[PDB]
């Protein structure tokens, strides 16, 4: 078992639930590829079999009589009908898991803390968005963000699958330009032009909010405007830089990831929509500030009067602490749920030690957990990591187009 | 079987063919990413036959009079000694090599610029304290920094090997308390403890030079007291923080790793330090602030006035970012060569731009690569990473003691 230091204190732990790792990662013993951002039914049964292993583990049942019988009822579903059908406390502990054993997510010690819609019902694209509707009104609770997530239908034989085109609930449209640059958001590119390409009239400015594409089985997706009371958005001022607000900078309120697969058992869920509450690297770092999205960090040093003639200034790292500090202030002015990246490390760090007593580990993606500005001033830096597979996973997936 | 490579800034796609050619085996398999990780008779005859061939190829003359003249001349050698000596072209051409493999050198847009002291013939430390003296001075050369590195006789079965037991050529102090606490830098108390043991009499200082321990084959290391002249440091103050001088922080100008072993076609040199100039962030990030390192981040954020009673008001990342800009000034202020992070990261996409047309790709460890604070600001955060063993290559190697 794989030996784990944390260089800030010096403790050793082996991380003995690597072991049980199913399925198998990007590296060999030639080369890593841990860098990389993207690397039937007896099978299902197996897969199966071990879910319902693990979830009556968690409710002190393993070996017992409900334990054998359930194990015996999805044997015989998959027999009869070539897939099975989770339980309504199967779901949600299920979802649980998927957050807990998702590599690359910092916010993990939350994830006993998890609102399950189970929309396993779901009829039409109509009701689909009714069911979105709810989650992000109750999600975003006027600010005060509660983590949630809606479960869609499974994909099953005979029937296609619901899809959400959209990669989260709430994005602004990106709009290639005459000259060839981009208004507004250059990682929506796609999405918005599907969007006006299946009828939506565009706007014009940097951060209109894209309408839903949803898809339901065998049918064509479908257009869904998000009433605008229920986007709850955060506009951007920094506290002692007053030009600042005249940026005309804004953030959403809601994160609600809406494009990745959960998988339960050997089950698939390609439409799941997940939400928690923003880490501010995510808006004021990435979003704000990387080359290919909006770009603004030689902006904001030139109004800071910083010197952008030479690198040895470090007008970048200046600049983009005082974006960071103006989104962690706006949004703690406007009352939305925010953590910054030394709280939100420090948390994980205690996600660490419950894992390690709970289950001998966790899988962690050490590039992923670092986070974008000030890596080794958090204590994430200075702790190795094993990065591996756990099922239930959320997977990325194809987009449906 | 080519790993695709993506540069997420740009969109432009590599293969990484040279990875196909990894000797030792690294840390990771299928079923987990070991990669944030910091520490993971005559088979001699093919690692030199492969070396000799490497070395041909580079000088375009494969398959030539003098490339089987050099094979069958280290096939008799290992035959009659079980050994061979490396020609003095050859040393230098795998110096190189090594340089050019570190998967874990942001400054590796240098390799081909590599001063080489050859010092096979020597006998004794006082043999190596001179060595070492001369390239002390030449790599220092009064601030112009100049790359080198000094090779030491090679390890031969039957005797003891050339060390060096510092872990750098330069290193502070660090001396325990009353207390149990270090007064100096940490990361040496062992050294420490170790130069005491052997006679010499410490300061009381926070940045007091350690001696050297040098250690001859089969011998016990002596003490040598570096030439005070010769240890070229500079004080640290700021450009503007007027302050900042009266913390009275100091560092020292060479880098001088001197703890690695040097494999060249099978042939190990376990003494043979190198040197070149620092990034900037080892210093003013990993050096300075690391909890387990001189740690004054706090210290500086109470010189500021910042408010360090909520970590939101990124306090940590303010003081950081000074302590950087301190560092810059003060070793542009004494004309001592140094280089942000931004300069090294954007000259080490140069690097893999070259190497990928050179050599079909570069062994890259993404953690190491990207620096410690900004990390998303720099290039080397958006561009997806290979990691392999090539050889020639340093090598981590065992205390010796
Ligand atoms: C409660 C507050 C939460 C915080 C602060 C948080 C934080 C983060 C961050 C910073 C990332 C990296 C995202 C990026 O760089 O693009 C991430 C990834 C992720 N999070 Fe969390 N998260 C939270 C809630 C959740 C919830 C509720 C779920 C699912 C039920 C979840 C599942 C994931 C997954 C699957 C990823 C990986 C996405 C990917 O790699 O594409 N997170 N999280
Ligand atoms: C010339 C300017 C150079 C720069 C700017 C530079 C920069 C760096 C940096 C920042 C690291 C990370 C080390 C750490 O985090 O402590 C590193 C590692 C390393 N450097 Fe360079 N370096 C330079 C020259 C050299 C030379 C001349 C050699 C060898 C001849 C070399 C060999 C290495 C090796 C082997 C490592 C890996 C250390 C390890 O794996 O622990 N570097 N370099
Ligand atoms: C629930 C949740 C909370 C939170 N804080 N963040 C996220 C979150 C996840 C991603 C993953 N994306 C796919 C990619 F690899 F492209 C990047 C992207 C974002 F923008 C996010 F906000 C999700
Ligand atoms: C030639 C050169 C230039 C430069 N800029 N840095 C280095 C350099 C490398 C290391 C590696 N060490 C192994 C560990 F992980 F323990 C840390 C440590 C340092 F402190 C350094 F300064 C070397
Ligand atoms: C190429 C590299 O893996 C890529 O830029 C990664 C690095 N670490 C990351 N970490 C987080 N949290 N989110 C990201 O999108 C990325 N991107
Ligand atoms: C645990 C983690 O691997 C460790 O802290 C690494 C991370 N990246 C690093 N990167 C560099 N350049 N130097 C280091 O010492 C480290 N330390
Ligand atoms: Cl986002
Ligand atoms: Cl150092
Ligand atoms: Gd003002
Ligand atoms: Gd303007
Ligand atoms: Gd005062
Ligand atoms: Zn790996």
């Amino acid at each position: 078992f794989p030996r784990v230091k944390n260089w800030e204190v010096g403790s050793i732990t082996y991380d003995t639930l690597s072991a049980q790792a199913q399925q198998d990662g990007p590296c060999t013993p030639r080369r890593c590829l841990g860098s990389l951002v993207f690397p039937a039914p007896e099978q299902l049964l197996s897969q199966a079999r071990d879910f319902i292993n693990q979830y009556y583990s968690s409710i002190k049942r393993s070996g017992s009589q409900a334990h054998e019988q359930r194990l015996q009822e999805v044997e015989a579903e998959v027999a009869a009908t070539g897939t099975y059908q989770l339980r309504e406390s199967e779901l949600v502990f299920g979802a649980k898991q998927a957050w807990r054993n998702a590599p690359r997510c910092v916010g993990r010690i939350q994830w006993g803390k998890l609102q399950v819609f189970d929309a396993r019902d779901c009829r039409s694209a109509q009701e689909m968005f009714t069911y979105i509707c709810n989650h992000i009104k109750y999600a975003t609770n006027r600010g005060n963000l509660r983590s949630a997530i809606t479960v869609f239908p499974q994909r099953c034989p005979g029937r296609g699958d619901f899809r959400i085109w959209n990669s989260q609930l709430v994005r602004y449209a990106g709009y290639r330009q005459q000259d060839g640059s981009v208004r507004g958001d250059p990682a929506n590119v796609e999405i918005t032009e599907l969007c006006i390409q299946h009828g939506w009239t565009p706007g014009n400015g940097r951060f209109d909010v894209l309408p839903l594409l949803l898809q339901a089985p065998d049918e064509p997706p479908e257009l869904f405007l998000l009433p605008p009371e229920l986007v709850l958005e955060v506009p951007l001022e920094h506290p002692t830089l007053e030009w600042f607000a005249a940026l005309g900078l804004r953030w959403y309120a809601l994160p609600a990831v809406s494009n990745m697969l959960l998988e339960i058992g050997g089950l698939e869920f390609p439409a799941a929509p997940f939400s928690g509450w923003y880490m501010s690297t995510e808006i004021g770092t990435r979003n704000l500030c990387d080359p290919h999205r909006y770009n603004i960090l030689e902006d904001v040093a030139v109004c800071m009067d910083l010197d952008t003639r030479t690198t040895s200034s470090l007008w970048k790292d200046k600049a983009a602490v005082e974006i960071n500090v103006a989104v962690l202030h706006s949004y703690q002015l406007a009352k939305v749920t925010i953590v910054d990246h030394h709280a939100a490390t420090a948390s994980f760090m205690k996600h660490l030690e419950n894992e390690q007593k709970a289950r001998g580990g966790c899988p962690a993606d050490w590039a992923w957990i670092v986070p974008p500005i000030s890596g080794s001033l958090t204590p994430v830096f200075h702790q190795e990591m094993v990065n591996y597979f756990l099922s239930p996973a959320f997977r990325y997936q194809p987009d449906p187009w």
